[PDB]
């Protein structure tokens, strides 16, 4: 039961890296998860929402992770406090490429994913400023830009930056030089007055 | 001959602030310069022909421009050197913001829309490298990233935030924050030690 339906989300995850989801057929979904087509019907109404129960679990996990560092905060400096932060979505988009992929390619065309996208980024944004404002608070960094203002370009710079890098877009900057790239920004953005 | 071809782009710019390319026919354009649709073809062999070139306008224009600033600096501080050149994109690109939020959606469907913003964004981030090296050799900035890494992140923070700026996006800085909020990252980012 749940199995057919981990079966069929594994099956998509994969043939997502091979092309792409318009390129992907309800029954190669079938095929792949070892059902039959109206099977899979009862599982999902469509490929595409298939795809959003992929980004949705994607999104979830970078989410969670975020949660679970800022309630054990890592005893460093700010520089490496903002790279362990990033890295969370270095490491999990970067582990889901094809997801990430399709489900920004899916934006475009779908309201539901665009409207998942929009509402975790308002919460990363929303967070982002609680601690940019934490820090104006101690004293460690600067009143300039409204931190709102300032976490949502921050942010929005991660999204491009980070998903141009991981579909080796031309241009971009290659994946093993993007983290220090952003924590640079962050980092200087942040603390520079 | 060449009016007939300024009026199916002005009709084409024109219906694309109510309506995406994919509800606007042919015929539409056609209806709108005044011609027949057999006339149309002799222009452009598709709708999508006539965006791409609406695209390649603006986005010259947004070159051209800078090109004029090269050639011509203002005589301020750094800050608004980097303002007066960010605010060439910020304008050309606003002032045509259906044109803008077309051509970025038809980089997914077009190979020769997205190779067409590749081409112009290397050119851009390779301007962009090479002042921030100038100001290196001048010893105004210091040497932090690689110039050329740095100028790809920020030429696709400014991409992603004035165009969600311009969409008005879910999230977004305000358009009439937007400015300051990109000069100040760049600035930091560019002379933060
Ligand atoms: C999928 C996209 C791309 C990646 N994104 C980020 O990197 N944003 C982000 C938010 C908060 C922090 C913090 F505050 F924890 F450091 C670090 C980074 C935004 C979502
Ligand atoms: C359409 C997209 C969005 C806007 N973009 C920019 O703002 N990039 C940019 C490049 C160079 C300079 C300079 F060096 F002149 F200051 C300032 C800004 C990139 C293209």
């Amino acid at each position: 039961g749940d199995d057919r339906e981990l079966a069929i989300l594994a099956t998509a995850e994969n043939l997502l890296e091979d092309r792409p989801l318009a390129d992907i057929s309800v029954d190669d979904l079938a095929k792949g998860a070892g059902i039959s087509r109206p099977t899979f019907y009862f599982y999902f109404p469509s490929k595409e929402a298939v795809l959003l129960t992929l980004l949705d679990r994607v999104v979830n996990q970078a989410d969670m992770a975020l949660q679970t560092l800022a309630e054990n905060p890592a005893d460093t400096d700010r520089e490496n406090m903002w790279r362990t932060g990033i890295n969370v979505f270095f490491e999990t988009f970067g582990s889901h490429k094809a997801v990430t992929r399709a489900g920004q390619a899916a934006r475009a065309t779908s309201v539901e994913v665009a409207e998942l996208w929009s509402t975790f980024m308002q919460k990363w944004i929303a967070y982002t400023a609680a601690v940019i404002d934490a820090e104006r608070d101690r004293g460690a960094a600067p009143r300039t830009l409204p931190a709102h203002e300032l976490a949502t370009a921050l942010n929005l710079m991660n999204e491009r930056t980070l998903f141009a890098s991981f579909a080796g877009e031309q241009p971009s900057v290659p994946e093993a030089r993007v983290l220090d790239t952003l924590v640079h920004i962050w980092v200087t953005s942040i603390y520079g007055e």
